[PDB]
């Protein structure tokens, strides 16, 4: 008995949820692993992400680690279990709200979460590669905190993977799958064109702007920085409809704001023109995650 296996697991605390599903911390053979358990109605979204988390090649630092997909039997009902490695730290969301972070700190996070965009959407032709995968709801609430400062991409059951030698999309994908504060503005207004790769890629890059500029106001530069705030804090009222979403972004055209104090330090400033590039109404004119990673990495070597 070598392999993770959910008989060996026990559950220690209850940490948080998904969509669907409830992330557990546990401990497997003295080591900790955070478990998210789906009921048996909750099987296609349980098989899914355990479908995505398989993928050929994913195995990224920047890309949460997976351990094993399995049932567990109570002797009442059966858990659809999906074992990974537990990120103590949670969520750069509940980082950001309790911490302000260094320019190295600030850079550390957008860099690791540009890594692990970079490597979800590269495809590696051929049978022995690896397809290229869109996120669908990237947030601050989905990327993970490691100790080492640095983050890693969690919660893929939304994800979509793209089969280059038939140049089409695994799945039929419905339309606004995932949370409105971050749907792009093409998701937003229903132009998206579903039926190219290139599309869902696109739209992961807005979503990533967005978190990045919830980094940077927690950038702490003589003591200087802002509060917490979601983006479109300023705009839209909590658990936004599309709607709502929609006349702001779409309709008004507004973004988050760029406060005057971004422009006074040069990690501040390389930050505010990845998020104005990210931020482009026209998907096309968007930064690749590859250029962010590219840009950032510069910046790490020079700071
Ligand atoms: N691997 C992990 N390791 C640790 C933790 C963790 C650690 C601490 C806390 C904070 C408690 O006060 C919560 C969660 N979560 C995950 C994880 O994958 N979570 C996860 C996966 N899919 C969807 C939503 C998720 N959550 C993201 C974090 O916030 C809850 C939702």
């Amino acid at each position: 008995g070598h392999m993770t296996i959910a008989r060996d697991i026990v559950l220690q605390e209850s940490v948080g949820k998904g969509r669907f599903g409830e992330v557990w911390r546990g401990k497997w053979r003295g080591e900790e692993v955070a478990v998210k358990i789906f009921s048996s109605r909750e099987e296609r979204s349980w098989f899914r992400e355990a479908e995505i988390f398989q993928t050929v090649m994913l195995r990224h630092e920047n890309i949460l680690g997976f351990i094993a997909a399995d049932n567990k039997d109570n002797g009442t009902w059966t858990q659809l279990w999906l074992v990974t490695d537990f990120h103590e730290h949670g969520n750069l969301f509940d980082y950001l709200n309790r911490y302000t972070v260094t320019v190295e700190g600030m850079i550390k996070l957008a860099l690791s979460t540009a890594s692990g965009l970079a490597h979800l959407h590269m495809e590696i032709v051929g049978t022995q590669g690896k397809p290229a995968i869109a996120h669908r709801d990237l947030k601050s609430k989905n990327i993970l905190v490691k100790k080492n400062g640095t983050c890693c991409i969690c919660d893929f059951g939304l994800a979509v993977r793209h089969d280059s030698a038939t140049d089409t999309i695994d799945i039929a994908p419905n339309h606004r799958v995932g949370t409105k504060r971050y749907m792009a503005p093409e998701v937003l207004d229903d132009s998206i064109n579903m039926k190219h790769f290139e599309s869902f890629k696109r739209a992961d890059i807005y979503a990533m702007g967005l978190v990045f500029w919830e980094i940077a106001r927690r950038c702490s530069i003589g003591g200087i920085h802002e509060d917490y705030q979601l983006p479109y804090y300023d705009l839209v009222p909590s658990d936004p409809s599309v709607e709502e979403m929609r006349k702001v972004v779409c309709e008004q055209k507004l973004r988050p704001n760029i406060p005057n104090r971004w422009q006074s330090c040069e990690a501040l400033r390389v930050m505010a023109k990845i998020m104005r590039e990210c931020w482009y109404a026209n998907g096309a004119a968007r930064l690749t995650a590859l250029r962010i990673k590219k840009t950032l990495s510069q910046l790490s070597q020079q700071e």
